[PDB]
């Protein structure tokens, strides 16, 4: 019926209703280091999330989604190859059922056990409706996840999974502070693609973190308890909600760092 991530609905099942999804700038692709033009112009990016308002988090089937109040400049990123203030509106993960997979976006073929992403719209635009719309409405931050030392930041979201285990649930979210989430660095590689998951719009500009964050395997294990049913449903273990990477097509991945 809907799509999802099974044998059956999965990714490579997609492009039937969604036909986008065999377009000239989808998402995620493989970053080869080695062919990224270090691009001299790209400035920093900047990252002001001092005023963020986390309101509640969800789980939606197909990932849990941690919303922000973006009715004001609150939580903006601005800087980087982006023109305009983009505000943040939610971030989510797409996680595997093993700790060699999990990420999207892979760097040199290699995958990471996870991958965070960061969602924000351009103001320019009104709303996220209008956004989608456009070339340049969205810009989603990527962080890799790779197993190690527990990230404390990450703990908050962690222990509240569990009220939220099936779909459709919610729970109040608030005064949760996203720069938990940042890695020391800031580097970043980035190209202009699409949502990773239907509609599969084309206007993403991604920019994907260098740095990946450490997140201890019970973390991660946490992640693996979720389910994409519904209460009163069979169980389903929401574990490799990620989209194969794509071709790359016509595009170039620039790199801010040599
Ligand atoms: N993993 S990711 O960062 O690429 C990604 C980010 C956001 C969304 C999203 O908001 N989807 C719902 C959505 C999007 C467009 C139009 C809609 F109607 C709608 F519901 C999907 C994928
Ligand atoms: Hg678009
Ligand atoms: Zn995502």
């Amino acid at each position: 019926h809907h799509w999802g991530y099974g044998k059956h609905n999965g990714p490579e099942h997609w492009h039937k209703d969604f036909p986008i999804a065999k377009g000239e700038r989808q998402s995620p692709v493989d970053i080869d280091t080695h062919t990224a033009k270090y691009d001299p112009s790209l400035k920093p990016l900047s990252v002001s999330y001092d005023q963020a308002t986390s309101l509640r988090i969800l789980n939606n089937g197909h990932a849990f989604n941690v919303e922000f109040d973006d009715s004001q400049d609150k939580a903006v990123l601005k800087g980087g190859p982006l023109d305009g203030t983009y505000r943040l509106i939610q971030f989510h993960f797409h996680w595997g059922s093993l700790d060699g997979q999990g990420s999207e976006h892979t760097v040199d073929k290699k995958k990471y056990a996870a991958e965070l992403h960061l969602v924000h719209w351009n103001t320019k635009y009104g709303d996220v409706g209008k956004a989608v719309q456009q070339p340049d409405g969205l810009a989603v931050l990527g962080i890799f996840l790779k197993v190690g030392s527990a990230k404390p930041g990450l703990q908050k979201v962690v222990d509240v999974l569990d009220s939220i285990k099936t779909k459709g649930k919610s729970a109040d979210f608030t005064n949760f502070d996203p720069r938990g989430l940042l890695p020391e660095s800031l580097d970043y590689w980035t190209y202009p693609g699409s949502l990773t998951t239907p509609p599969l719009l084309e206007c993403v500009t991604w920019i994907v973190l260098k740095e990946p964050i450490s997140v201890s395997s019970e973390q991660v294990l946490k992640f693996r308890k979720l389910n994409f049913n519904g209460e009163g449903e069979p169980e389903e273990l929401m574990v490799d909600n990620w989209r194969p990477a794509q071709p790359l097509k016509n595009r170039q991945i620039k790199a801010s760092f040599k």
